């Protein structure tokens, strides 16, 4: 049973959805989850074939579900505000950053910035890479059977950050020397620069949140408790590996 | 008088126009047209001197004139709405793609999904160009004069994809080697890549569309009869044409 | 007491400040101030590393603070209008660019149309570059010590134009050869295409601007009156300059 052509049609599939990762017809992901104080969870969903870049705005960061300027004015420049209301209950308490598909977590950036989105003193002092910026060690590097994915999470906390936005941007793992933007690929790539755009979703808690979407769309996860919720393709090979 | 030097700056013009669409000096359109129960038509355009990539999320698709997580949460995950409504009013019956300018139809990729833009069973097994993206052959080709543009049109059902989301791009035609994204020629085409994004208008009926929007900035367009509304250079050339 | 080290770390400070706008690490700029009726002023951060591309669409150039198909259908079409108001309020009586950062005003463009974006008399025959889209010979070159910016400011006024849309791009200036999107480098900066989306903000009057934001982010920036308001490094060699 074991050498059935029924079971080695199972074994093509599970080998094809390995080898899909680093081929170039699959998506690379990373996920944002934004976690309130209400205990629900907006979750934006990054994607690109081969290089995702993005900015997570004010309001794309905080709750949209459960929910200006005199408050906004006080985040823009210091004391400037002319709210009664010092900090506002729907920005996130956390995040989770999670990269998965064939992502090169080594090209990762998480930037996150206050409300006015500048680095440092003033514009021109601001660099483009901040050393918090350089996240990819700090992530963890989950396993699932052959499938891999990277985690980073932590708190948004009452200053400038509560107040947050977000540059996110990696690349697709290269294993070889044909650049995936070389002149003979750039134009196919840039055609699809903006497959897809951000889109975002809105979740009463993690556990509903789970059972909902990240397994029905089988999206690598970890939840608040540290379980890992992900699918599991065990690997496939007729021979030893290094 | 057909050889008046007046007669002669008319034909320039309608040389320089058909000349226009094959220049650099031109942009490339896809137009989506989107049509509801109600008659009405809400339009997208898409346009870049060279590439064009776009997503329209479904909030872009939705009828938002004749106009919510406890529905979105529906369409978000299997059985998760909370929602006396089965499908919304303002999800669109139908589309019509219109590609003119300049495009290299060969390259156009409509992909159409459903309201979570994730194809297939899960996210590690989603294809970048699922077979129904290729719409390139099942364009129809239309001519008016020297003008060429294409079209297709469709139904959104009621099914997933009557929750639509759409991921839509296309190349400027290349007829020689020297590509648009060339080394020496990126960086230009790079800072021209928002030129412009996407476009939105909204029409109480076809037939005034056609005659406020359509004529108006000489769109090429296939009226609901069947009926072509564009505008016609007659083609104009000394000698023969293979 | 001039040559202390501690003189010499601030020497230190201020050669960086001036050598950081041409380094790799620091990030150009296009700020778009928009000037209403009222008094207010909306203003749109544009930025990237090395290529700065986006649309500012109408909604993105009225008034949203002190703030609709009747109206917007006879902005559409020629007397497509069924609103007893001609002009909205909160369209921007004027504007002002300001280009800063280690921008080639040389490659900046400026293109202002009106509200459905098409140059010209029809799509076909729009020019991706009309004339008054090469504005960098009208910019003024300001300087304030060792920094360089660059202002262009115009009424929008009672026509077409009244009722905006603008699309805006600049490059960072290269003064050697290594192109930023030649093939090896490419990738690195197409991961950043969205290190920032367009990011705005707004001001009840110029006056209160300047204290709470332009000189809080140290913006170059010119006021009504004709004072620049800018951070000011003076310049320090060693030896004379050409
Ligand atoms: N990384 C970093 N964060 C800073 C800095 N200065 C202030 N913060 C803010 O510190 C916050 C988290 O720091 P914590 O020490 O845990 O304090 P908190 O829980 O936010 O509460 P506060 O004491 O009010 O800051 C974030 O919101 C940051 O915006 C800084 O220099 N570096
Ligand atoms: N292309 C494609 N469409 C599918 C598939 N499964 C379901 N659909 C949906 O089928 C719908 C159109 O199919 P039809 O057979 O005409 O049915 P309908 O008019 O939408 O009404 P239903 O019978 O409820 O589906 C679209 O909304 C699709 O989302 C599929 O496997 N492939
Ligand atoms: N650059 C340019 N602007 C035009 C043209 N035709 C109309 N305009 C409009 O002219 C307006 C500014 O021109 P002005 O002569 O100062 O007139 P105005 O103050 O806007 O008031 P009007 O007399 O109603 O136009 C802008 O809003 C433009 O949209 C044109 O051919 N070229
Ligand atoms: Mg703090
Ligand atoms: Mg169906
Ligand atoms: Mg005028």
């Amino acid at each position: 049973m074991e050498n059935s052509a029924r079971q080695v049609a199972q074994d093509t599939r599970e080998l094809h959805l390995l080898q899909h990762i680093k081929s170039d017809q699959s998506y690379i992901y990373v996920f944002v989850f934004l976690y309130y104080r209400d205990h629900s969870v907006r979750v934006w969903k990054l994607t690109n074939p081969v290089s995702i870049s993005e900015t997570l705005d004010y309001d794309d960061l905080i709750n949209n579900v459960n929910r200006a300027i005199y408050y906004r004015e006080g985040i823009t420049g210091n004391d400037a505000g002319d709210s009664i209301i010092d900090k506002a209950y729907c920005e996130p308490v956390s995040f989770m950053i999670v990269a998965c598909g064939d992502v090169d977590i080594q090209t990762i950036e998480v930037n996150i910035q206050g409300y006015d989105e500048i680095e440092g003193v003033g514009i021109l002092d601001s660099n483009v890479t901040p050393p918090y910026a350089i996240t990819a060690t700090k992530f963890e590097r989950k396993t699932s059977g052959g499938y891999i994915f990277y985690t980073y999470c932590g708190l948004f906390g009452h200053g400038d950050r509560g107040h947050p936005t977000m540059a996110v941007g990696v690349e697709k793992k290269n294993r070889n020397a044909f650049g995936r933007m070389h002149p003979m690929y750039v134009a196919a790539n840039y055609k699809r620069r903006n497959f897809w755009a951000k889109k975002d979703w809105w979740f009463p808690t993690e556990g509903q949140m789970v059972e909902q979407f990240i397994k029905q769309q089988s999206i690598p996860y970890v939840t608040a408790d540290n379980v890992m919720i992900a699918p599991c393709v065990r690997e496939i090979r007729h021979h030893a590996h290094y």
